[PDB]
This record gives C-alpha cells, sequence and structure tokens, in this order.
C-alpha cells in the first residue's frame, strides 16, 4: 500500500524555529498527512547546546554530532536551521551527496552558495527548498514559482527585514532619533545585540538575491547587489518626507531594466498612498509586477517562530509529495533550475535610473542658481525644492540615471557655499 | 523520452478570458514548458458564436459542437470558460466521464455543484481546478491549499467582487448616490447591463463558498451562505462611516465560530487603518488568518482578461505536472478532497456575532431613553451615538449575537416616535 | 490762550505699568498733546519701595507718602496703579474728595467698589476711568461705551485672563498635564508664584463684572458672578474636546437672558471654527453681540507693560479733553452713570441655560439605559455619546437649564455602577 | 437748563442705510439721549425718488430739494448718504459753508476730497465724521483716533470690502471659477450688477486711504495708492495657495517703510494660521500694529443696513456731545487735523518690499537653471518651488523690492521656453 511508510526528517539546529517546527508538525498532523500522502515524522535534531535545546525539543532525541542526521541512511529530508555559512554549507553539501533533500531557512547560505548547492542537488536528483528563507510565513516563493508561472515578472519591491522596518515605523510614528529607536528596540527585543545585518540591509539583500533568482530565472549574484542601510537617516529626513507626501522604507528592488537587472537595497521614499508604504512594525510585504496579472501584493509576518515554521512545513509537504510521486524526475522538482538559466547581467547602481530626495546645508541667492545649473549640466530635472546663517535645502528630482546624480553631487559639494555633504535618499513611485 | 509529447488542451467558450489564455500560453511558452515538463498545446475551442470568436482566436480552430472537445479522445485537459450553470454542468460532467481534467473559471457552477463534481472527479481519478474562479489572478487557492497547509485557518475576509468595490470606492471618493455611481459605472464599462450578481453580493458569495471549502475542508454549501448587497446604502451612510473612522466594503467572511462556521457576504464597516479597508477600485484582496502564520494578505486584480488567463494557465501547469508525474495517484491531486471532509455546520446569520452601525429617524428626550432600554433588554452595549422635526440618530454597538439585534430593532421600530426602519450595516474590526 | 497750561498728573504705585506709562507719555508726547489740546505732564509718583522704583522712574521725583499726590492742590489727575483693595480704595476716595480725576488699572477695586466710587465721583463732578483695568491695551470700554452706543448689547464673551489662556493653549498644543504646564509657566514667568486669581477665574470675573456694567448699564455686582477655574481639567478632557470638534477656554460670559443677566466665568468648550476659539497664548479677545451691528470682535494683548500703559494714556487723553472742554458738565463724563442704572437681576448659575460636556467612569449594558433615563427625567437631550473593568463615558448634551443638570448628575452619581463624580464642563456655540 | 433742546438732524439720501438710521435712532433713543446729553431728532430727508423712499422712511417728511436740508438754519447736523462724488461734494461743502456738521458714509468722496473738505470744516469750526465710511459697524476710526492715541502706528492690514471677500471665500470653499462665483454672487444679491469697485479693489482703496490718513496723520492721497483686483485669479491659484499653507485675501496695506508710506490694495497670500486669514464671507477685519500695544484686531460686518446705521449714530452722538460741550473749540474736534499733518511721501508700488507667489507655464532641465539665474541676478531668493508638454511651475520668493521682481519677470517672459506671462500674487506674513 501507499501512504503507510512515514517520511523521516532530521534537523540541523533547533532554536525558536526548530521548536516551532516540531509544534506545528504535531498540532496540524492531520492536515499535513492528508496533503503529503504519508506521515512526516521528525526522528532527531543535531544541536550544539544540549541543555538549551531540551526546553524546545519536547522530548525529541538530540545529538551533538550532525552526521547522526546527514549520514543516517534512514533520513529522507534534512531541515537546516543553523544559520550562518559554516558549518551549514558543509552539512548541506554532505546531505546532498548522501541523496537527501534539504529544507532550509538559511538566506545567507542560499544567497551566497545557491548556485553550487542547486547544481549539486540537480546532479544528485534531490530537492533543496528555501521558502522559510525569504519573507517568513508569506508563501512568496510558491507565489513566484508556481502562482505566477504564466507571467513575465517585470519587477518586485519588498519590505523583507522586520527589524529595519520596525525602526523606520517607530521613527515616523514617535519622531525620535535613529540611535534611541535602535537602543529601545534592542531593550524590548525587536533588535539583536549586533544588528548589522538588519540596519545595513544585508539580510534584506540576501533575501532579495533569492527573490531575483526565482523571479527572473538567473543565477544567485549577491556580490553584485547594491546595498545601503538606514543608520545615516535623520529625524529631519523622516519629517520632511512626511510633509512632502512620502514614507521611508528599506526596500529591496529587483527589476528588468533596458540593459540589465537592477538588484538593490536602500532606504527609499514611497508615496504615502501606496499599500506597501503603510506596511509597518515588523511586518513584511512583497509587491510583484507580472505582465499578465499586473501588480500583486503579499503581506504578513516575515520572521518569528511559528510563521517561519509554517513555511518550513509547507516545504516539507511539497518535498514529500514529489519525492513520493516522481522519483524518476518526469517533471522538474527544483524551484531554482540550473539547466534553465539566463545570463542577463546585474546593473551597477550607477547604471540604474531612479528619483531622489536631496538635502544639503548651504550659506546667498546665487547658491540656488549654481545648484540648478549644475543639475541641468548633468541633465537632472527638479520636481520640487523647499528651503527649511546656513539653510537646509531640499530637492526632489525627476527620474534620472544615478551616474548623473553622483557627478552633480560632487560639483555641488565643491561649491564654496556648501559645507558638508549632500544626503541622498532614493525615491520610487511603485505605481 | 519524457517531455516530447505535448499535452492537448480544449476550450469550452472563448470570450475575453479565452483570448487572453491563448495569448498568455503563446507569449510565455518558454517558461510554461520549462515548469510543466512538456508543451501545453491548445487544439481547438468550442464556441457558440463563430464570427465573434474569430477576432479573439488568433487562427485557433473553432467548432460549435462542444462534444468535439469533451469527446475527442486526444484531448487531455478541458478549459471551461462558458460561465453559467448549463450547459457548463453537463459538459464538465461528460469531460470527467471521459477521463479528462477540467480547468474552470466558473465560480457559479463550482459553488453550486462542486460537491458532485469533485466526487465524480475523484472516482474517475481526474483533476478539476478552479484558481481562476476566485479573486482572478491572485493565487489564493494555491496560497490556501499549499502555502498555508501547515495552518489551521481561523478566518478569512475578502473583497472579491470588483464592480461592487468600484462603486463603494467611487461613492466614498466622489460623494455621489449609489444610483448614479451605478449608472456611471455601466456607461464606462465597469458594470454590466444586468449587475445583479455584483451589487447583490451573489458573485462574491459564490467565491466565498469556494474559499470556505478549501480553508476549512468542508463541502460547498452556497445555499447556507448569508448574502446582502449594496443597493440600500445611502450617501449619508458612507459619509457618517468616514467621520466615525471606518470604510464601507462588501465583504465575504468565512470564520470558525464556537458552534459553527460563519459564511456571510454583506456591506461592512472596517476601521480605516486596516490595509483591506484601503483596497479600492476594481482590486480584490483576501485577508487570511492562520494559527501559525497570523494574518496574511493577498492583493491584486480579481477579474479582467489577462489576470484571469494567468490563473487558468497556472492551473494548466499544475494539472500537467501531476498528470505526468503521478497517474497512479500516489499523492492526492484534488484541491477539494471528498474523502477528507468535515461536517462542521454553517451558522445562520442570526446565530452569528458582529458589531453594528445603526441609523434611524426619530422625533423628545424620552426617545433615546427608550431606545437604550430596549438595547439593554437585548443585552446590547453601545460604543457611540451621534445625533446628526425628525433627527437622524446613529449608534455603534459592541459585538453582539445577531438574534439580539433583530429583536431589539423590531421593538425600536414599534416605538411611536420612530418613523421608518432602522438601517443596519455590520461592522468588523479584522484586527 | 488755550493749550498752554499743562495738566498735572500724579501716580500711585509705579512698577512695570508705571514705568511703561512714563515711557509712552514721553515717546508719543507730540500726538498726545495734539489730541489732548494741552501737555500731559507727570509731576511725581508715590511708591512703597524707593530703590526698586528708581530703575523704572527715569528721574521722576518719588515720594513714599501718597498724600503728596492725592492732597497736592496742583495735581489734576491721579493714576492709580497700586492694585489690591487697600490702600487703593482709601487713596482713590480721597483723590475724589479733593476734586481730582482718577485713571486706574485696578480691576479688583473697580469690580468690588465701583458703585460707591462712581457715585462719589458723579457727586463731586470728577471722572474715574478704567480702560486699563479690562483686556489691557484693547480699547474695549471705548468700543462698548462709545463705538456701540447705538446698540443694545445682547451678550459678550471674553478671553480676558492671559495666564489661564496660556496654560489652556499649552495643554492643547503640548498634551501635558495642568500641573506641569502651571509649573513650567511659573518658571518661564508667565504665571506668578501665587496664581490663584488667574487659574480660579477671579481676575477674569473682576473684569467681566466691569464689562457687564458698561454693556448693560447695571451696577457692579461681582458677588453675584458665578466663577469656576481650570485646575480640575485633565489631559483627557482637552484631548476628547479636540476629537469632538471643540477648544477649551476660560470664558467670561455676560448675557441678557429671559428673566435676568448671566454673569459667569468657567471653562467652556467652543467649536473649533470660531475665531475666539483660536485665540491662544497670553492674548485676550472680547466678542460682543449688538442688535444693530451683530457680532464684533476685539483682539490683542490683555496684560503687559506697554499695552497697559497704552490704555492708561488713552484714558489720560480722554479725561484731559473733557476736563478742559466741559467743567460745567453740559454732557455726561463718566463711563459708568449712577443716575442712569437698570435694576435687572443677575441670575444664579442654576437658573442659567447652557450645554454640557460630561465625562464619568462607570462599570454592564444597563448602565447607559439608567443614565439616559435619568437624563430624560430631567428633560436633558443628548447630542452625542462616546465610550472611550471601568469605562470612561462622554456625553454632549443639548442646551438645558443648569438646575436640571445638577439634579440629574446627583442621580447618576447615586448609581451603584458609578464610581466617583461626573466631571462637567460647559459648552457654548457663540455662533 | 441743559439737555432740553433737541439737536436737529437732516438726511441727504435715504436708502437701506437711511432707513436703518431712522430705525436705530428710534429703537435705542433712551441710550442715545443718555450719552449725547440731549435728544437727537431727525427732521427730514432729501431724496431723489419720493415713492421708493416712502417704504423706508416711516413717515419722516421727505423733500426732493436738498437745500431744504443744507440751507435750513434750524438743522445742526447733516447726514450724507448719497454716495458718489456729485452732488454729494457740492451739498457737503454748502452744509459746511452754513455752519453745519456732516456725518457721512461716503468713502469715495472722503478719499478723493477729504483734504479740501476737512480744511473747510476746520476753518468754519464744524465737524465732518466718517466712521460709517470704513469697515461698516466696526468702530475702527474711534479705535485708531482715540483708543490708540498713545501709539505710533507701524502698519495696518484690512479686509474691508465684503463682496470681494465673499467671492474669495466661496472660491476657496467650493473650488469654482471666479466667473461663476461672481455670477452666483450677483444672483443671490451679494454683488451688484456693476461690481467694478468691489472686484477691482477701488472700494477697498477708498477706505484704506482714509485709514492711512488717520493712522499716520497724513493728507488723503488716493491717487497715489496702488490697487489691483481679483478678476485675474484662477482656481489653480486658490488650490496651490491652500496646499502651500496660505489663504488668498484682497488686502489693503498701509505701512511706514524706511523712505515712505506703503498704500496698496492687492490679492495677497496670508499664512493660514493668522486670524485675519480666516475672516470669511462678507465680514471685514482690520489688523492694527501699534508700538505700545502690539497687534490688535477689529472684526465684524463691514457693510449692511443696521451695521452702517450703527456707525452713523455713534458719529451723531460724538458730534452732538462736542457741539454742546465745546462750541469755542478748547479741544480739537476733527478726527482729521489739517493743522497737524505730516508730509511723509507715499511709495510707488515698485519701491515697496514684499514676497511673491509666482506661477508660470514653461516647456527642458535648463529652463529652471535660467529662471533661477535670472532671479539671482535681480537678487531674488527663493523659498520654495513646485512643478505641478508644458509644465506649471510655482515659485515662492523671499521678501524683495518690487522693482527687482518686475525686471526679473520680464527676463523670464523673454525666455524662448516660456509661453505666456508670469502670474504674480503678493504674499504677506502679517506676523
Amino acid at each position: 500500500f501507499q501512504g503507510m511508510k512515514p517520511i523521516h526528517v532530521g534537523l540541523l539546529g533547533l532554536g525558536t524555529v526548530g521548536g516551532g517546527t516540531l509544534t506545528v508538525l504535531r498540532r496540524n498532523a492531520e492536515e499535513i498527512t492528508r496533503r503529503a500522502g504519508r506521515e512526516i515524522r521528525v526522528v532527531r535534531a543535531a544541536v550544539r547546546n544540549l541543555d538549551k535545546a531540551e526546553a524546545l525539543a519536547g522530548g525529541l532525541p538530540l545529538t551533538t554530532n550532525p552526521f547522526d542526521v546527514v549520514d543516517d541512511p534512514e533520513i529522507d529530508i534534512v531541515v537546516e536551521l543553523i544559520g550562518g555559512l559554516e558549518p551549514a554549507r558543509e552539512l548541506v553539501m554532505q546531505a546532498i551527496a548522501n541523496g537527501k533533500h534539504v529544507v532550509t531557512a538559511n538566506k545567507h547560505l542560499v544567497a551566497k552558495y545557491g548556485n553550487e548547492i542547486f547544481a549539486a542537488a540537480q546532479a544528485k536528483g534531490v530537492m533543496v527548498t528555501f521558502e522559510a528563507a525569504v519573507a517568513g510565513g508569506i508563501p512568496i516563493i510558491k507565489a513566484l514559482r508556481e502562482g505566477l508561472t504564466a507571467n513575465r515578472i517585470e519587477w518586485l519591491a519588498g519590505i523583507i527585514n522586520g527589524t529595519s522596518n520596525f525602526i523606520l515605523s517607530e521613527m515616523r510614528d514617535k519622531g525620535a532619533a535613529f540611535d534611541d529607536v535602535l537602543k529601545e528596540a534592542q531593550r524590548l527585543g525587536y533588535a539583536e545585540a549586533d544588528p548589522t545585518f538588519d540596519i545595513e540591509g544585508i539580510d534584506a539583500a540576501h533575501k532579495l538575491t533569492i527573490l531575483s533568482a526565482i523571479a527572473f530565472g538567473i543565477p544567485m549574484q549577491f556580490e553584485r547587489a547594491y546595498t545601503e542601510g538606514i543608520s545615516q537617516l535623520t529625524r529631519e529626513d523622516v519629517r520632511y518626507a512626511e510633509e512632502l507626501g512620502y514614507r521611508i522604507k528599506l526596500l529591496g528592488i529587483a527589476r528588468r531594466a533596458e540593459n540589465g537587472i537592477e538588484l538593490r537595497v536602500h532606504p527609499t521614499l514611497i508615496p504615502e498612498r501606496r499599500l506597501i508604504a503603510n506596511v509597518d512594525g515588523a511586518m513584511n510585504a512583497v509587491l510583484v509586477k507580472g505582465d499578465a496579472v499586473g501588480p500583486t501584493l503579499y503581506y504578513g509576518a516575515g520572521a518569528g517562530s511559528e510563521p517561519t515554521a509554517s513555511a518550513v512545513v509547507a516545504d516539507l509537504v511539497d518535498v514529500t509529495r514529489l519525492h513520493t510521486a516522481d522519483p524518476h524526475h518526469r517533471v522538474p522538482h527544483l524551484a531554482f533550475q540550473p539547466d534553465q538559466l539566463a545570463d542577463t547581467p546585474i546593473l551597477p547602481m550607477e547604471a540604474v535610473r531612479t528619483a531622489y530626495y536631496l538635502r544639503l546645508r548651504a550659506f546667498r541667492p546665487g547658491v540656488l542658481a549654481d545648484i540648478t545649473r549644475i543639475l541641468a549640466d548633468s541633465s537632472i530635472s527638479i520636481d520640487a525644492m523647499v528651503q527649511k546663517e546656513q539653510v537646509d535645502i531640499i530637492l526632489l528630482t525627476h527620474v534620472t540615471l544615478e551616474k548623473n546624480v553622483n557627478a552633480a553631487i560632487a560639483k555641488i559639494e565643491a561649491l564654496d557655499a556648501v559645507a558638508g555633504k549632500v544626503m541622498r535618499i532614493r525615491l520610487e513611485d511603485l505605481g
């Protein structure tokens, strides 16, 4: 008979997400078995800290040797929840060498080594899945890879890092400085003691790289992504943006341009009318533009215990279904297809077109005349200017090639009348 | 070799969506073949009007006999785009009898005859899919059935009829009467000459029934759905709701309650802060609450040529993959599972708990005293009242059993001081 | 010749206003002499503290004996700037006994002893003037007594205490508690160490009494004025009033009612659209309703050095003109006319009609039913109610006789479900 | 005895104001007699149309010969209500030649011939008064001449034409074009069939000239006043001003500048926070800045039957008091003093400093560069710019000498890229 042999799952790492995963599998067992066609049974977890893992494990057998999982011939699927590059990279490659599928939440590993991992998986005939790696419990990979298969994806924009969104939301709502919002976030447990990956846009850029690979059918190319974080943003910027009709978000943009693909993470002004502009707190959202369907939006929690577990288990079900149905690979199994890739190049940030919020400090009437002539020389059109013995002057530009703005900014900063730098923050309509 | 035999598709009906489907299949052929594992090839379309179909067909062979499609042994998948109950019901059943899969956009047929259709499909071992039947190009069925498989769904709320949303959006923005917004919508082609299914909530209730079946694993039970449309709504109501902090939408709610399932379509006040409250024009959105993932939202176009085609083709790909991989049914194929159903009863509207906007016309100081005593007698708590020789009095109630409100309203309407009826409109926080 | 003999002025008290007066007389000497028809020359000031007075006097002779001023046969006009009741009352009466005119800023003295003072002045044939006693530099007495002589005054409403207005403005703008706004005001010198007369409405009620005497031609009847201050007002009250469409001001109202005259000072909600509702900081405004002219408004500073001096000097000019023109009293000289008085009674507060903001704390659905029945029993109509295990409930009533509200409040406070008192604050449309 | 001989008054013209005057004198007879010291008795009215005058006269004797009034030896005071220049000028001069006082509402006559009229009045020893000529029932002349006598007036700004304010209020509230607001105003009787004096700022400039004479002690110099009306103002202008934080009013400004006096009427942007900016409908307001008192504001109706009558009667009382007290002129009687005048010159508009709203239509990025260089060349500083194949560009300038703006505008209009003219509207903070 079919449906009587359980599929056997092993975990690498446990933690919050692992504990969540065990809880979700047990609690929803009935529905999971129904959809999967057989029971999904967790056999053991390899963990570094045995004592801390006990509280989260609910009596699941634990071991400190990860090869008790990746080399156990009885284990069919490995769930990788270690995070980091090593030893996750080594264990994942070994799991694959042994003919095991891998379900992972590891956006860092997948963004950096996805090409080599998927290539090795396809050669071996196993699946590696990563729904839980991007936007938490939001089924965005399934939406992109399966829901929107009939679409050419023109672009997507995402709020996909909860901590940096929480900070930017709090700054706007409360009016406080970045520094003390970051400190308050750490105290209340919204930001970790070392928040570099969050506030510098690195986490978001890992995830965007993955989204870009699946949206456009290209290799993972994290090194080529432009990233800028939020730490240089001031109270004034948030307030001026508000008065000008915009919200500020840390956005990942992946977009087909004329001569390449944009892959960029940066603070960006979004008109306040847009739904994505009003996605606050620790919530995530991905806005996707397909040629047939138009803009579609997926919104929810992008991190946290049970939301992440939800995506891990969905991947467990998907992998289980295809493992059982199709061991001879009559149909493609991998969401990332090494034999179906396009070589479209990623654009440098300077080759990308965008609009700008510009804020500078200057000392005369001739000051504006020089600034505007510099802008015209670089073919930059102004949408608005506001001047709120030095005055703060704010400029909103039309859409323009970034190289132009770089060159123009250097001339403006060369003006005797200009002390300090020109703070740039990019602006995207998304309409 | 695998992948060399095309799957052969036949259409019933063509129209806007059919033309769209042919265009999308041709334009995205490369990606579709990649994901499906073989070419998906449309062989012919059965159409009623040969001349009108010519302009939309792009040279695809046409026939006026639908059995040239459903009885042709070479056709593997039938795409049903007729709409209506008959002859769609008969042709669909015959397609199934002949061992063909069916991809349909027909929410009316699926909501009314889904139980018998899926039962017949499971017995035969074929698939019937209906992604295009609910929320157009938004992959909500895939999200509910596959993305959220690890979740118990607690409730969902949807804006899933584009025309009724367009009218309610226009009324709010422009301040005009329902009558002339409806007329203006018909003139500009946003509403059809007979808009009954749209403005009466029937279309939305077809779709909600389908959503409820997949969310909760229950039979289709359209007859048991509560439905109320928008035609009784006044300019005053939209304006008062705005001043009170709410937007008015035609919402479908499907929810697990204490003793049953709520299945209801009605105008409803939603706090203006909610994302779903700001979903305007012809856009659709479904807000889904799962136990593991929390609230997630799916937003986009819910009708139109290419959005609908997008969902049809996604279903074509899904069906093709499983047809090829798993003809022996090692795993479940149907999104609706006749052998896995729960018998949880649908609640009558009166057994449902909700909050209310109440507006009535009355003539004395004792008038309010009597009204409030009547409410207390039926255990109804007031949140707010506003009195904007007859005065219009507006009441917002706390959450309460509908039976209570029915009885209290009848006593209020019996008061000598009260001329006319008490206009009720329901209120849902969704937070 | 005319115009060659200076009129000789003596001061009682100096201080800020006195110093201001000397400065204004000197600086505008040309215009003052032109209008007066002769020079106005300050001869000396009687002061208590000789050293502190030196800095403000600009070399004007000083004496510590006030009879060097009020008994000097050469002095024609006494300017009384002592404040307080004694010795101002005694010196003023002695100045009058000696046939000298008196210009005073002393609202306390005039409100309490105006009847006896003006009677003594008319018998003697001298003038006592008090422009500087009410609303500082705003020429409201001249406007009421001379500008609006062709009008029956129906009512006036005034913001006439700068300190209490500053506090209420700050509370609204900044959201802070009364306590710390009062403390911050004292630290920055907007409120004096003992602010009783300001925050309790006593100063405003002195001034309103004076305004009422001139508006309606009645005796001064300060004892019969209703007064309530601001110290019981909470942050919640200011915020709720804001959300409901109102601003809160400490208002003096003097009004002809059906059976009497209203004379009342209290916190009051004024619709936010009204100009007087937006009179903030330390500014004063008096809104006057005449039968011929309609509503007229006079706005400006209501205290401070030079604004007060401005009014003192205007009075000096008026007195000088009539002293010179008309020593035989062919025309009336006094602004308050003891031989032309009406005996219209002042209403007790309970006999006055007004609308109310009511805020109470209560524990059930029957709670509102009981409250509303109590209100109907006392013939009180509700405009609005808002309910923002105890809940805060807010009621706006229609216009009603105060006695009714007193009785109804006592029944509401007797309800078991009601803990604490019902905070009342009155509400006036002024439209 | 004093007080037994009535003063005898004759009218020239009757109309709305005349009828009002008779009604007010009769209705308030008690108070008027009290303050005046004797009865004020209207003997007859000279009118052009006997039949139309009957309805307004209440049985007062009427005659068509105005010399039955101005040559009747028994008449002490003439009330001139004809309007226009002739025959009012001739009759007024004849009244003066005959030793009669004149009370007038005729702002046109007083603004144009005030110098010659007051000179003739002072020589004869009679009074000419004109309270009713400016700002209707608001006692602004009394406030300026008597209330603020201790002040050097630095500047005043007035909304003093009801019709032009009604139009500008309606345009802002309703969003309609000037043309149809003007037409609708004429239909509802807010604007007369020939509205030239109202919409062109002529009426306001008559009144401002009078205000300027009394504020600054200078001759009437109407010919030297700058005037601009409202008819060139567009819907866009009102809306852009609103979005930028301003209201648009037709303002009269009289101000002491460095080298002269500003005397100007024009549309002007006032920040929306100012009380005067929110003075809407047919209401008038004069904002007065004195050195001692600071800014003071007088608000009310500036036209209409009984408001105007109110001011006429106040003048009747003033004239009566001084006629009785002081026939030997011990003190000055005239509000305008021909023997006390300063020769300070009126500035041409081009010699005046003000800020600007500038709106122009233009076609390139170099367009803004040229505009800003032109502005810098004329020493003009920009506060803000907004750009809402031609684009509308809006500029707010800092305060600058008008000559500079004229020259800069001519260069901007010379740019090939600029089609049409630069619409200027002036901007005044008034803070």
